[PDB]
């Protein structure tokens, strides 16, 4: 669908049988997920954000489903504040920037 | 224009009379620049990502153009690295994002 951006973009996210919501995000590279129960199998890693570094677990070929979207891919969980899902995942949706 | 996210979405901005590239942010609610030389008074504000929160200066009415395309809103500059184009500009400029 087309999200006008007057208003955070939220979808809706099943992962691992739980139902959370996201924000559908363009600057961020990788899928970052606030702490979750997810059956691994992860090692490691931290990224960048605004103003610091976050030590995060890298998890694999995670099925993720997005709105009506199958998709599946890397996904890290991590002391995020928020749910985003960056263009690792946004490449599979076939997401789009338009202006 | 219409980009897919196969790397960055990175566009100039002529901001200040300086050229720049900055990120399209659909996740950032205000655009954080790098720090520059911008004329104007400003306020104090502190700002939280992933890894923390940044204390940035605040200007307001400010003239960026964004492709060939002019906004004027609050720019918030400090510290990080990517100078992200968030939100309230991206509203003016009319993005959209699809999928
Ligand atoms: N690799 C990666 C994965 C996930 C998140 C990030 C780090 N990010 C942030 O810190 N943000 C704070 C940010 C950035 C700009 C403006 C604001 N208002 C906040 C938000 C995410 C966010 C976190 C918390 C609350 C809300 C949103 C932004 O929407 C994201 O695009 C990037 C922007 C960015 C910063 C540094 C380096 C690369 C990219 C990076």
């Amino acid at each position: 669908p087309q999200v006008t951006l007057w208003q955070r973009p939220l979808v809706t996210i099943k992962i691992g049988g739980q139902l959370k919501e996201a924000l559908l995000d363009t600057g961020a590279d990788d899928t970052v997920l606030e702490e979750m129960s997810l059956p691994g199998r992860w090692k490691p890693k931290m990224i960048g954000g605004i103003g610091g570094f976050i030590k995060v677990r890298q998890y694999d070929q995670i099925l993720i489903e997005i709105c009506g979207h199958k998709a599946i891919g890397t996904v890290l969980v991590g002391p995020t504040p928020v749910n985003i899902i960056g263009r690792n995942l946004l490449t599979q949706i076939g997401a789009t920037l338009n202006f």
